[PDB]
């Protein structure tokens, strides 16, 4: 009986209502999530693009760009990953399941497929177009039938309440759940209560995209919790401090010319190491 | 065709000492060169502390190096100079692979050390080094290996704790006699050793200001004193953005929300105007 | 610095029309270079059945074929022509990140096709080549994304099978027009169809000799008088090295001994001379 | 969940001995396994020459191993014995990250040998192979890193060519209680040999019966009579592809086309039903 991500992913989701899913940009920040007591970690596709590749979330990122993060996340850290698998990477049912085996292989737990055209979107970016009703259908119902692991979790994002309104959501999102989709994330959100419509219109696990500066308020677990919320994503709330850190870090050694002035804004390298099991590993090599 | 080694070489004559920043990930070589640095590093402690969340002990592959090569040149057009270790292997073929594969990749030059193949960092105690004979069969190895004659091989030493000065310097004098084109003398404590190096072998040489090592942080003023070429700082940005991604996660999971450290954050627009995303949304809608 | 593309369009000028031949992997482009071929080809469809042993409907991933441009040009000299389907993307920007990709991982060209998603390597007829105009659009993007201006853009459409010669010969010469360097008319199956296309566009043309298809085994003389500039052979070794190799697993399955099949192998010694194997092992034995 | 290790160890149980051919790329793993075989090989000489088109002197990658275990394991459901020369690295640090590597990238087993960094094919003359104490750290490492208790890691030992007989069966005991689970005594030159290192270790043995080297070339009947469990056949179909590829490339060249050599070609019809082609199409 082998370990299996998805199944852990969905233990973690009955021990914390809402569960909290922190975006992890690296395998370096997963470990300090873990070290942090959360209990489920995401790979956002922004991010991905972003900071791996420095690029635009317009859909420029490839399936292996995501594939290698996700082994270098999963390969050292035991937490289930939850993966953004944009539109499933590709025009065609055959690579939506590629994408789903791939992932599967590369060490994820579940992940998310949306309903936007091929170049897609910031959820909360304007101007988002998405494909039919039948066309996202096909790609969960091949998404599900591409399943390896049973509980490896696919979820069903829907872009479509700023593009066609509320309740054509919700009956989208009703048919991608009998299409198969096992959790819904009903993207960009603006009130309370439409978390709570979704969750008794599809009967299956809702999640939360509580991302900074967009269309969704900060709402709290508390709140969350309350309109039935399966669970909490913070995407790249951890990556938007670390790019502020970084840059200041180059902004002071430049103008200054040493680093002094900000040395209390760094981990140590004691914090480091202790982070990544260091001493244990140079005592074996030390023990040769 | 463009020369990232060149571009490195140019770098070097219009600073001096020349500042060059560890950028961990493409984003935040973008955020360096916005900052004004002519010139970057990729960090071998960095892939393996940061992308794989390993040790930096020689298990990162010369592929997880090549991978972040790529990510961060396909985007960023500042030279950059990459730790390759101790080349990748057990032979000198090992070492001409990992030559020509980095310069493919994109990157301006790479710097090979001599320590044994579990190397571990040059400011912790209890290294081990190979002969000076050995370590100039590496970089003869490195240097006929060039597919571009302004990919710069640069060599460290990390003879300087486990031998003594006379005997590091001794070895920088063959390492630059075999080519080695440039001198990385790692962790150095005093100020006045950079100097002996470079009148020593004549050709740059670097100085490591790493945090929390052998080395004080000297200024760019001290190291030019000193008869110093670069400056590098390895993974200073990499330590502050890993205190801010904790104290994020942390306030999560204490009060329920992140609205307590809005503050801290990068903007959007930030992050965009660092990523150039106006000039691709902007495509898109037309 | 050496650029491929510029010895692409060197062995165009050398030899005419240009053989050029696929190589399902490194080795096989050694065994190319040492045959004498001035330039060699990455097969789409040698990736996908090859490489991946999938069929060549889309499924592959500009990773899959990066990885293969970086293992045959690490090792051999000769300039790759690369098959790049419709640019691995929905978009203008995934076009261009191919383009720029494929040259970093070593190639000389790339072809780009006019297909909509798969839908023609599916033999779909209707709705499956986009407009003139959105061909022109991944045409521009492609060459604009050019980091060495030797590179090659080489455009490829099969219209004619579905379209017609005259809306084909229409496309290609909004193709060039737009900046694609090189024609690759698709599914020809007459010699003065290759004249009319040089004569329309006036800009090097490719005939894809390929077996078991629509268009007849072509000679190079033939294909000379129809003013074709290169001569494509894009699975002839692979057809060839499948059916020796599945002849290996037979054999070896009913006798349970290779005796019977040793004299269809290249010997030890065929190999290492292939591969350049004694002047590395010289070297170490010499430490 | 399934484990390719779990089936590899299945296989052995239902055929003896069993033939295991190594498949040079995904395509020819389905050739393999619409042949009837039930394990195949993945050749590190073969990633060297073939994916490569270089030497098998230790100069591939952890990496591009794995690209070609990927490769060939997303398609092809066989269970697949994978060349890991010796751990790829200097330390147990990276002998264990290429053991949990090859599990999730979708092998069945390993093997790993006692030969120096650059090594070199266990048929080429002038091998040097580390000390038996050496050996056995690599061992326990391999063994301690398995995710997947049912993984294979087999040890293979260059040991005869340089130490003789007696020493390569005191290495190949010390490397069994160093918790390796299969043996590989490379290039043995006579069949009695086998049945030594069989009645030494009492794991299965894995006979390495590839052309043109130390090892004649015996049959199963023979290897089945000396208690070999295993027979490999490493590169065999690699050299006919190289050899029938290597024709059509000179032919073309001197004909100007390739019209006298189709007949030596596999068909577009035979391809596509080795890809499942039609399968895809009508979905
Ligand atoms: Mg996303
Ligand atoms: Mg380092
Ligand atoms: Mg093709
Ligand atoms: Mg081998």
């Amino acid at each position: 009986s082998l370990h299996s991500p998805g199944k852990a992913f969905r233990a973690a989701l009955t021990k914390e209502n809402p569960l909290q899913i922190v975006g992890t940009i690296n395998a370096n920040h997963a470990l300090l999530a873990q070290r942090a007591g959360y209990q489920a970690i995401y790979l956002s596709g922004g991010g991905v693009a972003a900071g791996s590749l420095g690029l635009p979330d317009l859909g420029i990122s490839t399936l292996d760009d995501v594939l290698t993060d996700i082994r270098r996340i999963t390969d050292v850290c035991s937490l289930p990953l939850l993966v953004d698998a944009d539109i499933g990477f590709g025009s065609s049912a055959f690579n939506v399941a590629r994408t789903v085996k791939s992932m599967i292989k590369a060490g994820a737990a579940g992940l998310h497929i949306e309903d936007q055209v091929g170049a897609k979107r910031s959820g909360h970016r304007p101007n988002k177009a998405i494909v039919s009703k039948e066309e996202m259908v096909d790609r969960i119902r091949a998404a599900v039938d591409a399943k390896t692991d049973p509980d490896f979790v696919i979820m069903a994002r829907t872009d479509a309440l700023a593009v066609e309104g509320l309740d054509a959501a919700i009956e989208r999102a009703q048919a991608y759940v009998e299409a198969g989709a096992e959790m819904l994330f009903p993207e960009a959100i603006t009130e309370l209560a439409m978390y709570r419509q979704f969750a008794d219109a599809v009967q299956v696990p809702i999640l939360a995209n509580i991302t900074e500066f967009g269309a969704t308020p900060l709402f709290t677990t508390d709140e969350l919790r309350s309109a039935h919320v399966a669970m909490a994503l913070y995407p790249l709330s951890a990556f938007r401090a670390m790019n502020r850190a970084a840059e200041h870090v180059y902004n002071v050694l430049r103008q200054e010319g040493t680093q002094k002035s900000v040395i209390d804004t760094m981990q140590t390298r004691n914090e480091l190491y202790e982070s990544i099991n260091y001493y244990q590993y140079e005592e074996k090599l030390d023990n040769l």
